[PDB]
């Protein structure tokens, strides 16, 4: 029982910046940095952007400001705090049936703004900055434009899709693969985070 360890904090690792005409990721703390910042808690480090690039001590993964709230999966961040200035911050929002978690978003982030546009022609954001164009299929499911072998989307859970305006539409969820090929993404749309506020 004295024994018994505690589990670390998620860790903003890096961003995707969308700011100017190109996408590309930066990287803000290195893995040892990281390794530190997850056991207490503590990232003085400045926040901006909209997509962070999250790790734990064995998963990384993506997390989207929405409407003042950092969404990213359950399945990467599970019940995990996430670190700040200020020490670990407890998850605000937590759905193992949505495959959801969110936090109060970070202090200097900017939220995208939830999609009211009716769009099916959107734009998959991926942890290396790739903007993948996908047709919407349904309330929950895109079919990539240009399917590619899942491991170029592995690492991207948290990440938006956005329609052609830049609202957030959903967060990507999961893949469909067939023979290893990614033909279509999972997400969780916008909406379902709105009832969820
Ligand atoms: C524990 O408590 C919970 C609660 C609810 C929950 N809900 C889920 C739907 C779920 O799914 C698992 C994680 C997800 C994934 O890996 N997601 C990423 C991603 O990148 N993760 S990650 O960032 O690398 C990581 C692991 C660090 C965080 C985007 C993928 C990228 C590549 C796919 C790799 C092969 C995997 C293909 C697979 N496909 C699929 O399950 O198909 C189903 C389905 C669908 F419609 F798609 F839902 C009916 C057809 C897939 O995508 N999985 C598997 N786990 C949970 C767990
Ligand atoms: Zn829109």
């Amino acid at each position: 029982m004295a024994s018994m360890k505690k589990k670390g904090s998620v860790v903003i690792v890096g961003r995707i910046n969308l700011s100017g005409d190109t996408a590309y990721a930066q990287q803000t703390r290195g893995e040892e940095g990281c390794q530190e910042t997850s056991q207490t808690g503590r990232d003085k480090n400045q926040v901006e952007g909209e997509v962070q690039i999250v790790s734990t001590a064995t998963q990384t993964f993506l997390a989207t400001s929405i409407n003042g709230v950092l969404w990213t999966v359950y399945h990467g961040a599970g019940t995990r705090t996430i670190a700040s200035p200020k020490g670990p911050v407890t998850q605000m929002y937590t759905n193992v049936d949505k495959d959801l978690v969110g936090w109060q978003a970070p202090q200097g982030s900017r939220s995208l703004t939830p999609c009211t546009c009716g769009s099916s022609d959107l734009y998959l954001v991926t942890r290396h900055a790739d903007v993948i164009p996908v047709r919407r299929r349904g309330d929950s499911r895109g079919s990539l434009l240009s399917p590619r072998p899942i491991s170029y989307l592995k690492g991207s859970s948290g990440g938006p899709l956005l329609c052609p305006a830049g609202h957030a539409v959903g967060i990507f969820r999961a893949a469909v693969s067939t023979r290893g090929v990614a033909k279509a993404v999972d997400f969780i749309p916008v909406e379902s985070l709105e009832t969820t506020m």
